[PDB]
């Protein structure tokens, strides 16, 4: 599909039981999740924006279903206003910037 | 251009016969840059990303030249990471997202 930039490129995606709205965000070199208990391993970690830093939890490997299309890799989870899908599996689902 | 995402989508934009670096942004509602002089009138106004809250100067009708194509609208600057085209300009200049 081609998504315009008239509004948010919110699309639906899924993890786990989740289904969420989040950003296809080509300024965001990782993918930032709203606050969830996810299962398995993590690691602390701190990304930082507009406005500053916050503190996410890094887990690895993490399937997340995009607009029907199969990713699988890095997901910080933390306090994030908004769900970001960031480069890491904006790449994984075929997505380009065209203009 | 088509332009993947396996890397940051870092452009040359032309502004005020300056040339700077920024970061096409489809997460961003403004485009945002870093302390840097602009000529006219300005208004104050706050910004929030995924770390908070910041001001910055609000520039309207700024002619930018983003990696070859013509925008005119609404620039802020102020504290942000990096300078950021955000989804007000990327409209001007035709950008979509493509999977
Ligand atoms: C290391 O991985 C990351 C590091 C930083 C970020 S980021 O989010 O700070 N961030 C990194 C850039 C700032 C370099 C990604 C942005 O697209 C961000 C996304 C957004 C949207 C709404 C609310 C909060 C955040 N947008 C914005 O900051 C934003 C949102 C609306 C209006 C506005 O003027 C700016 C994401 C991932």
């Amino acid at each position: 599909p081609q998504i315009t930039l008239w509004k948010r490129p919110l699309v639906t995606i899924r993890i786990g039981g989740q289904l969420k709205e989040a950003l296809l965000d080509t300024g965001a070199d990782d993918t930032v999740l709203e606050e969830m208990n996810l299962p398995g391993k993590w690691k602390p970690k701190m990304i930082g924006g507009i406005g500053g830093f916050i503190k996410v939890r890094q887990y690895d490997q993490i399937p997340i279903e995009i607009c029907g299309h199969k990713a699988i890799g890095t997901v910080l989870v933390g306090p994030t206003p908004v769900n970001i899908i960031g480069r890491n599996l904006l790449t994984q689902i075929g997505c380009t910037l065209n203009f």
